[PDB]
Parts: C-alpha cells; structure tokens; sequence
C-alpha cells in the first residue's frame, strides 16, 4: 500500500529526526486513492438521506421534527468549514470505526460532518439552531461525545446511547437471580455493568435455619461470569467484608481454573479506617455482613466503618476474621501490577467532598472508577409480591477538547452547549428490563462530562505535564469548567421548573458546595499561566457568591455533572492526547495487518520532544498532585492509572498509594474499559 | 453388636445361609441402642406439646382435631404391634426418616409416631379418615412419597413435592426465569427437568443479526452453575435435567457435554419420536432442524408441531433450514452415552402420545429427572418488566406407592388406591409453590398426581412365580389394570363430591370415551388359573364394569388429569420391606451390612433372579404388560451385562419401541423417587 509507505517515512531519519510532516501526505494518500473511491456518492442530499431513510440505515422520527431545508444548511455547516485530519491514525480511526458502512460493509455511507449533523440533529431535538451549534462545537473539535452516543445517534438497529451502568444486589437468591438477569439485558446492549457484592453475606454463613451454607461472593461470581460470557463485567468488594481475599484470589493469573472467574474486572473499596489500621501495622478485623444485618439490621455497606469498627470487634454476636492489614496492600500493590486492577477507591476521599449523602454514601465504582454517584438497593421480592425499586446509576459520558477549547476561548460555550449534550442523551434513554437502573436515570439525571488532550495542550505551549505551572493551569482550568457546569445546570433548572429528586437535602442547596469558592481564589498564580485565559473571563469570589445565590434559589437539574473518562480510540480521532492522563510513548507501532503503522501524539516536533515526556519517566508522586489538582473541581471521579517500571518494591508501591489517599485520590488502578470509555 | 448378629447370616451353616439371623439383629438394634436413644415422654401429650412447643410440629394442623380424637389415632398406629422383620428396615427409617432432636443426639419419633402425624396431615379434621390412612400406612399397604412421608406436619417444613418439569421459550427473558425457577425450586430440596426444545439451535440468527444464538449448550451451562451454586443449602442436591427433541439441530453437541473427556451435574434426556426410528431401521439420511427457522415459518413452535406429519414438508419448505445426520451413528451414540452414564434418558414420544389421554392441552414432550412423569404442558413467555407475562403449565409429581405384597395380603386394591389417590389429592391442594407461576398455576388446573408401586419381583417371588414367567406378566396385566379401574373411579367420585373438574377435561379421551375402547371390549381377567387364585376375594372388574365406569365418568367426569406413574423407590423400600419398584432385584444380597432381599428364603432361592441374569427382552414385555394400565410412564432401567455390544444395545431399544414402552434407561434421582 502506498499511505503505509509515506506514514512509515516518520521512521527514515532525515538532518538527524523523524520525519513528521510526512504524515500529512500519508493521510492525504489515505483519502486520494482510497476512502474518497469508496464511498458511494450521492447526486443530491435528498438522494442521500432518502436511501439512507428508505433502505432502514437513519431513524426517520427524529428527521421528521426538520423541515428539509433546515436540514441541508446544518450539514452545509458541517462542510462549510474544511476540516481536515492532521494524522493518518485520527482519519484510519473514524473511518474504520466509526463511519456508517453499508450493510455488506464494502462501501462507505458516511463521512465526519455526516456523522457530526446527524449526532448534532439528534441533540437539538427539533431546534434547527441549535443543531448549528452542536455542530460547530463538533466541528472545531471543542467536545466530543462517549463512543455509544457519537457511533449509534440517529441510527436504525440502535445501540443504546449508553453503555456503562452500576447496580446494587441485595442479599437473597431473589435478588441475585435478578442482578444475573440485568446484567445479561444491559449486556446485550453493548453496556458495561459494574455490580457491587458487598451486601451479599459471606462463606460459611447461615441461609434461615441452616447454619453453614452460603457460597459466598465467590459463588455469584461464577454466576455472574457465565451470565456475560452468555451475551465486561466488574465487581466492587468493600475491604472489610470477609470474602476480601477470596475475592482477590479469583484474579491471579495462577488462580484454580476452576474459581478463576474471566470475564469480571474487580474493584476493592477501602474506606479511611483501612488506611489508618495499614498504617500502624497492627492486625485487622474483617467481618461477616450477615452478623452484621442479623444484629443492626442494617448492612455493613450501609454502616459508617470509622464509627462502627470498634463497636464491631467488642460485639460478640459480629463474627470476624483477623488480618494482616499490611499484608493486604501490599497483596492489592502486586494483583494491580499483574492485572491493571483491582481499581481501588478511597471511600472517604469520594463522600468527605460529596453533595448527595443525603440519598446515600457512594460505595463502589464502575468499570475504570471514574462515575462516583449515591445509590440505593433495590429488594426484589417474590413473583406474587411488589418488589422495592431502588437507584442504580447511569454513565452519560463526553469530553471536553482542551486544546481546541482553549482556542476558541470556549470554556463557557462548550460546557454549558455539552452539558445539554448530556441532558438529552440521558431524557432519550427508557432501558427496560433493569428498573433500579430506569428510575435512577429519570430521578437523578445525572451526566458525566469530562475532558482530554490535556498533556498535549500542556506540551503544545511550552509547560511540562510535572511542572507547577500544569498544576496550576488545570486548578484554574477545571474550576470554570465546575463553575459553567453548575451554572447550565441550574439555568436548566429554571427553565424545566424542576430539580432532580431530593435536592432539597443536597450540599448544593444548603451552600456547603460552595464553602471553598467564595472564600478562595482560583486565578492562575503564576503569569504565564495567566496570560493562557487571555480574552476570557475568570469567575472571581465574587461570582461564585452570585452563583451560590442564584442555585440556592432555583436549584440543581442534575445531581452530578462531571467525571473524566478513559478516552479510547476517539482520542485518536479528536487528535488528542488519551484523556487527563500523561501519554505513554512519543510515538505508537501498531500492527494492522501486514503494515506497520506510526502515529506520532498529536503537535509532536523536534521542539517539544522534551515536553513529550513518557509517563513512565515520570515522578508518580508529581502526578497524583496533578489529578488531585483536578479532583477539586470534579464533583466525581478521575480515572487515573498509575505508570510503574518492573523495578519498584512493594514499600515503593504502597508509598504511592497512601500518599494518593493522603492527597484526597478518590480512585486510582495501575497500567476491558470498553463500553465505559468516551 | 446388633452388626455381629446381622454378619451371622453370612456364616453359612448346613450350607445355607442364616436368614433367620436377621431377626434377632434387629432386635439388638431396638435394645442396646434406639431405645437407650429415644427421648421418654410420662404421657402423649407431654410429648405432643414438647414437639408443639418447641417448634417441630406445626401447630395450624393439629389444632382441627380434638386431643382425644389425636390419642385415639396415635393409638391406632400402636395398636397393630409393627416389627421391622430386617435390620436395614429399621436403620433407613431412624437415620433418613425419624425426626430426631435439633441437636441430632436424641430420637423423637418413632414409626407409629411419624405415620400418625402423617395420617393426621392426609385427613385435614376427618378423625375416622386419619385412622383408616394409619391402618393404611401401619399395614404397610400403601407408602406416601420421601418429601411428603418425611416433612409432614413440621415445622420449618420442606415442600410435599420435590419434582417439577419445566418449559422454557425461546428468550432472553424466559432463560432468565428459567434459571431462576430451577434455583428456586432446587433450593427447596427438588430436581427440576427443563424443557430446551423450544430454544433456538447455535447459529441461528437473533433479529438482524445471522449466526448469533449459543445454542441450547450455552443455556445448560448457565442452567449448570444455576444448579450448583442453589444445592437446598448444603443437601448435596444439585439435581437437575435437560431434555432435548432428537430432530433439534443441536442434538450433537447437546450429547457431547456429557462424554467424560469434555457440563456436570446436569442429566439429560432424549425424546425421540417414531419418524426418526423409521429412518434408522431404513438406513435412510435424517436432517435435524433449526427450530427458530420453523417459527418464522409456521408461527408455531417445532416442538409444537407432528413431525410424522411435517417432516418432509419441513425438507422440501426451503425458508427452513436443515442439516443432514446419520441416524444409525446417532443411536448408537446413544447407546455408548447410556451405557456410560445410565443417561440419556430415552422418551419414545409418539409411544408416550398415542395412548394420552390431554393431547388436545398438549402432546407430551419431554419427561422428569427419572422419566416417569408424562403430562401435557404449555410453555409461558416471559415478558418485559413492565409489561404482563403470560403463565402457561409446568408440572409437579405428587408421588406415592403402593405395597403390592401387602395390598394382596389385605385383598385391598379398591381400599388403598382410592385411599392413596385422596392422600395425593390433599398434597396437590396444600402445596403453594412461590416463584413458579405456571407450576403453581398447572398443579391447580390440572390436579395431577402420580400413585406408583413397589414389591412387584418380591411378591412374585413369594408366590413361586419368575419375573420373566408368561404367569408374571399375566398377574401384572391383572393387577395393575385393577389400579387403573379403581384410581378412575376415585378420581370420578371425587369429581362429583367436590362438583368440579380439572381444566379443559370436557375435551379429553376421557370425555369422548376413546380412553375406554381397550376396556370394554378386552377383558382382563387372568389367563392363567395359578394366577386368577391369587385374587380370590377381590372382585376383577368385567368389561361390563367397565362400561358402567365409563358411562359414570361421562357423567361426573374426572377430578385429576393424571393418576398413575411408577417411580423408582429409594431408601423407603428398605423401611417398606420391598423390593424397588416394579424392577426385578439386582443382588439377592447387599454389601459391612448385610440385607437378604426381602422373604428370600432357600427355598425361593430359585425366584429371586438376579437381573442382570435376565433376559432385558423378556422384561421388557413386562413392562410393557404394566404400561397398558400406566397413563404416565414407569422408570425403566435396562440391566446390562459387560458383553453387550453397542449394536446389542440398539436391538433392545427398537424392541421396547415396537413393545410400546414410553421411556428407558440403563443403569442422581433422589429428589423424584418415592
Ligand atoms: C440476547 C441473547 C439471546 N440469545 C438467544 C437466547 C434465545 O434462545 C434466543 C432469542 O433471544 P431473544 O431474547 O428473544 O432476542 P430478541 O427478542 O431481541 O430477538 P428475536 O426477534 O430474534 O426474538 O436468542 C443468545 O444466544 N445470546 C444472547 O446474547
Ligand atoms: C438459596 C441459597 C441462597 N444462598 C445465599 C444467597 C444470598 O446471599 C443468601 C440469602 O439467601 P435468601 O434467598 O435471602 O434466603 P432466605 O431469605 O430464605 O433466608 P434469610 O432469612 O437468611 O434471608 O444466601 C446460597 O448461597 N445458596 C443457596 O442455595
Ligand atoms: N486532510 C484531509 N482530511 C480530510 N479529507 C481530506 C483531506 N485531504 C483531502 N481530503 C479529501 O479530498 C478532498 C479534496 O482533495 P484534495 O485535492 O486532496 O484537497 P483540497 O481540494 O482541499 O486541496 C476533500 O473534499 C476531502 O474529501
Ligand atoms: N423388630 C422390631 N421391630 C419393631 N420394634 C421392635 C423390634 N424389636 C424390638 N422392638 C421395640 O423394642 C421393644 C422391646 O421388645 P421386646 O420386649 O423384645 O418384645 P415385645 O414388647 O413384643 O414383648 C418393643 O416393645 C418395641 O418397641
Ligand atoms: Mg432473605
Ligand atoms: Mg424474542
């Protein structure tokens, strides 16, 4: 092939470097004699989106809101400006993954800007112009949505706009049958399903009058991992339930074969009790939840563990088990190091900063432990009898381009223009077949908007991703991106009328979320920083007061608004570093066939090589101040992997987790996120 | 010690064996042990409010008698003063049957004791009917199944019934209440058997998408775990079965999760209709079908449809698609498979068909976990959440046997089938089973039960008469078509006591009288003088009592759909001094423990054939003898000798075809015996 041949002359030294501008005639002989010969052209657009309408590719209930002259100008916006793919691997991505082929998948239906105004038509719901504007924000590569939501909009044989979610099991057969049945529903959609089994009583309790006959966690695994290998899964476990190393034990990858569940990523909670019992090195009680029901009548993951440990070990009707505290970090530092996870979350890091405890503490995670949400389990009782619908949790995702955004000056428009974004792919979404997951998405409306690109902004402008003035920027960078979240969220909040449920109890309305804005400043302390907000205005104290007001007064639409994803193979189309997270190498060999193929990290030149710095050079302990940073303007999570050399003792990687804890990390794995990536 | 004069029967002396031996261990197991183990109360009531008390008995059923009524049908128990005659008799009730203490070190209960409470349970208030269920059970006449005879009128009670057949759609939604309901019914001590002939085969297309489905393997393997994780808490009770139609594409690789070089815990059956045989004896190409192909054809499901009728419509219609096997290879896959693990069960369904009686609810499609239940059956669909699902029938064995011995002994045919049919009855009416909708639905529409027998070979062997004698088959013929006459009568009179009827009978062969062609017409008297002798004082019916039984039940019509199955008997046929079932003995002796079959005797050493020693084609004519007066099936094992080739093997089994036998298997069950 020929563009193989021009994009693997980045690799043909020329005057001692890489030959980087090469790329731009690879991806230019990418579009000439290939993608432009193959797409079955059409002599008008009404020729277009008739067959596209007639042959049962488009959904027409959404085109029928249009009148079709409307529709022609907002894909002439699309065009009107030309957009051109600076690399071969940000066009190879979109075409190969993303565009619509025919159904015998030899011809291409659909280029960027068709997929950009027909997701933009999508999100505007009717409004031809705010159509324009959706497109625009795609079109300048100001905010892209989640894979599910940008691949499947508009689309007959449609996906589901999401595909992450997280469910609660309540302790019976009852419940466990209908968690296996939820996930398999959800799965077939396309969605990840991230299940929490800390409610679930351990080995060896008793079931009514039998006393020694429970499976435990372990046995719904294996349930749970035939049930998705039938149509990725995840299982959080709360640290101080019994079944913890049993837990552990079905991930190593010299498990029995016969325990060793395969399709389940697993997460671990550890609340600050934990940590502090680690730390002084003297041994640990874990207990088994049902002792804990049997006497409480709550469950342990409903209990406060910093409140209850004490009264736990001196009740004697609460069974426990002694361990090594040390020992189980340190167990968690080497399962991470062989598996990537378990995803850790430092349960009091999430809540001590949390505006919903009022409906519930978050307990667990989803599939890359960035979506952080309240959650209630359901109790689904017998067939004859009404069961007890709860809140489980939804995972509307995008990012934000930082890069493109700080061009345009657009921190303002792109969120609060994104978070509608969000607003509509989470009122189009009605999943049935998983209730808890139904009523939590209408009742809590909530939405994930993240962002990326942030290492190749920082390194297009001369500023190392270690540096305090990185840190500084993204301070000041994601408390504008909270400060337009929240204010969108309450400008919807008036115009629907109505807040989401139960606002009345959140720190939102009793102004406790705004205690640190209205008291410290954010503006950039160093000046060169300072001069990167140039033409735009950085919300004082004095505004947040204003904002604080005019919350208290009208309210919050959603409870949560922000969580920064991994971003997967759309990072490669939106030109742009993988998410907040440092790059892992300068430039990517990839194998694709019989080719060879290079993509230098997007704005990479002879004259930021330096800034280019690999992850895996870098200062760990630098980089979890630059997510803690980031964590402070993020009502949720951060997905956040830690980038170790072979060389590092178990002290060395237990240093790095306390000191994440210490930094207030709310989750943190090292480095099956498919369906929950944007 | 009781163990050192049970061994004596082994040391032979003046060359035979000491069976009076036996007679004297069990005696030394009452003395020296049990007795010095049970729990000694002053009076009845002291003990009965000890049980009440302290949370054994249910209090609710004991509350409708009067306490002189309750000491006078515990009286009646002891007032026939019961021995065990063997050891063994008396060790499988007190270990697997008596209700000893919470802690396990004392006995509570003895027999007279469990029959009374059991007899009380089976009246409902009726005082004069809890003595004649004890006479019943104390004579050893009749034997109510395990889960009913051991849980009766408990507290924390286990369900009466412990055998369920279910149908599963061809859904999502359906395969995930099926896995529920297996795990369900299984953690209340049953064995569930599964219907998977309606689900699509691998390959199959899933809305747009083509070669997409799993297949029926996948949903075993779910089904696998399902059942091994809801073991009934500890029991060991991971029993469950699939069934799958011989003609659904599958049928390959539904076989092959069996072959010990391989999903375990699940038993499977085969249920093969006489299309596919006809192909096999012809040495003509068999195609095995996609099923889902047929529903977007017909609109109804394959398993819903005659294959002797649609087979070549099936090959010829070309939005069907197919796949060519060999048939021949197949049975003798069969035959290898079975030989190797007892299973596959065999159904020969147009055999099971062609004598039901509820075809127009459904023909018969597959069968229980020991192939002896055959009920018609309709599968549910569950839908959505917020949408109403639509609850079909699924199926529950209500089982018990009869004491064949005994009931000759006591010339008491009429008296114990219409007795046992009301126990039965009453389980079917208590039991209210939460979490299967069309099993509870089906138990309460059709009111099916399932009175079997036990002792056939002991009461034969008793009477100088061999199992594989034309006088045996000719006693059976008898006998078992006199249990057919008195259990339609019963199920008839309580269709005029009570003034209703099960669901949609006014459509079945008992309605239009189809059923009773072969009885007004063919008598069934003993041919044989020896034989028509053992039934002196007990009146065989005429086919002219039959015509008046017919015109009866035209009249008042039938309470229960289906009465009759012979179910294997488990460790009960010790505590009934019997031999299993109507099965020919396997050891004349059991091995340590001794056990001499019971009434063996050295001058009925003769009788006592071993059945391996059989001729399986002559036992096959027996039971077929007895399924003529069968609705449901027998549990059918084949005992095989090592020397038999797998094109032996195949012979027997077209023979029981053309002989008519419903079911069969070589020789797990526990949850579906009696
Ligand atoms: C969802 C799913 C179904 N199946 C099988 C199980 C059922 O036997 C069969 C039918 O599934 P269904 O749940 O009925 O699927 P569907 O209703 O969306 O599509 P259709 O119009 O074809 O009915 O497909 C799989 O094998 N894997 C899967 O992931
Ligand atoms: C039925 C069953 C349950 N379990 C486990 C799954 C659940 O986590 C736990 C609770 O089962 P449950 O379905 O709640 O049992 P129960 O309600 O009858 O009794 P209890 O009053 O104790 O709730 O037991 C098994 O491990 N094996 C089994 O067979
Ligand atoms: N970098 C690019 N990104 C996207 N499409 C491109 C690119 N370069 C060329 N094309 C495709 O080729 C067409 C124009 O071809 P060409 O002569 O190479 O460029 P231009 O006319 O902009 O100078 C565009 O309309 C587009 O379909
Ligand atoms: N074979 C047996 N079957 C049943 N009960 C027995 C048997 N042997 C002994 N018993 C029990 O032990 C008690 C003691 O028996 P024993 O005194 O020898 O005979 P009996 O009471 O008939 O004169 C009996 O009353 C009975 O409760
Ligand atoms: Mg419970
Ligand atoms: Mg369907």
């Amino acid at each position: 092939p020929k563009w193989i041949q021009l994009n693997n002359e980045i690799m043909i030294q020329k005057d001692g470097k890489f030959q980087f501008d090469k790329d731009k005639e690879a991806v230019h002989s990418y579009f000439v004699d290939y993608i432009n010969q193959n797409t079955v052209f059409f002599h008008n657009l009404k020729e277009k989106l008739d067959y596209l309408v007639e042959n049962q590719y488009y959904e027409e209930e959404f085109l029928s809101l249009y009148s079709f002259e409307d529709i022609k100008e907002v894909f002439k916006t699309a065009y009107a400006k030309k957009f051109r793919f600076p690399s071969f691997m940000s066009a190879f991505k979109f075409y190969n993954d993303y565009a619509l082929k025919t159904n015998d998948k030899k011809k291409i239906l659909e280029r960027y800007e068709d997929r950009i105004s027909i997701v933009a038509l999508f999100f505007a719901n009717g409004d031809t112009e705010k159509a324009k504007e959706y497109v625009n924000l795609m079109i300048n590569q100001e905010y892209q949505p989640s894979t599910p939501t940008f691949l499947n909009a508009g689309r007959k044989r449609r996906g589901e706009l999401v595909s992450c979610f997280l469910l609660e099991v309540n302790d019976s057969l009852n419940d466990i049958s209908r968690a296996i049945d939820i996930s398999m529903q959800l799965s077939k959609l396309g969605g990840g399903v991230s299940l929490n089994l800390s409610k679930l009583r351990a080995k060896g309790e008793a079931i009514k009058d039998v006393e020694n006959a429970t499976k435990g966690v372990v046995g719904v695994m294996k349930l749970l991992d035939n049930a998705f290998r039938y149509a990725s899964g995840a299982a959080y476990l709360n640290i101080f339930h019994r079944d913890i190393n049993d837990f552990l034990d079905t991930k190593k990858i010299s498990a029995d074969e016969d325990v060793r569940v395969k399709t389940l990523s697993i997460g671990v909670v550890i609340p600050d009790k934990f940590v502090e019992l680690a730390r002084e090195d003297k041994a640990a009680y874990v207990f088994y939840p049902h002792t804990i029901y049997k006497e409480y009548g709550q469950h342990m993951d409903e209990m406060d563990m910093n409140e209850m440990y004490d009264k736990f070990v001196d009740n004697p009707r609460v069974k426990k088990e002694k361990i090594n505290p040390r020992k189980l970090l340190e167990k968690l530092a080497m399962l991470r190091s062989e598996s990537g996870y378990p995803y850790i979350m430092f349960q009091d890091n999430v809540n001590k900063v949390h505006a919903n405890n009022h409906i519930s503490k978050v307990k667990f995670s989803n599939l890359c432990s960035e979506v952080l949400q309240a959650s209630q389990v359901s109790s689904y009782t017998d067939y004859d009898e009404e069961d007890e619908i709860g809140l489980d949790i939804s995972c509307n995702l995008g990012s934000l381009n930082i890069l493109n955004v700080m061009e345009h000056k657009s921190i303002e428009k792109t969120v609060k223009l994104a978070t509608d974004s969000l607003t509509h792919v989470s009122e189009t979404t009605d999943i049935r077949n998983a209730p808890a997951v139904r009523r939590a998405n209408k009742a809590m409306k909530s939405i994930g908007l993240g962002a990326m690109n942030l290492h190749g902004y920082l390194a297009q402008n001369g500023i190392a991703y270690e540096s305090p003035e990185a840190r500084d920027f993204a301070n000041t960078f994601f408390m504008m991106v909270n400060f337009y979240s929240i204010q969108r969220s309450a400008e919807i909040a008036k115009e629907k009328g109505e807040t989401f449920d139960q606002y009345e109890g959140s720190t939102y309305a009793t102004g406790e979320y705004f205690d640190k804005y209205v008291s410290t400043d954010f503006s950039p302390k160093y000046e060169k920083i300072a001069n990167l907000f140039e033409g735009m205005h950085i919300p004082t104290t004095e505004d947040w007061k204003k904002l604080k007001a005019f919350v208290a007064e009208h309210g919050m639409y959603h409870s949560y608004r922000l969580c920064i994803a991994p971003t997967g193979s759309i990072s490669y189309v939106q030109s742009s570093t993988a998410s907040v997270m440092p790059i892992m190498e300068r430039i990517e060999e990839r194998t694709y066939g019989n080719s060879k193929t290079y993509y230098p990290m997007p704005g990479l030149a002879s004259n930021n090589w330096f800034f280019y710095k690999e992850a895996y050079d870098m200062d760990m302990f630098k980089v979890v101040d630059m997510i803690a940073t980031i964590q402070q303007h993020i009502d949720q999570g951060i997905s956040f992997t830690l980038f170790l050399k072979d060389t590092m003792t178990t002290r060395d990687l237990n240093r790095i987790d306390l000191y994440a804890h210490h930094r207030g990390i709310k989750t943190i794995y090292y480095a099956s996120c498919l369906s929950c990536v944007v």
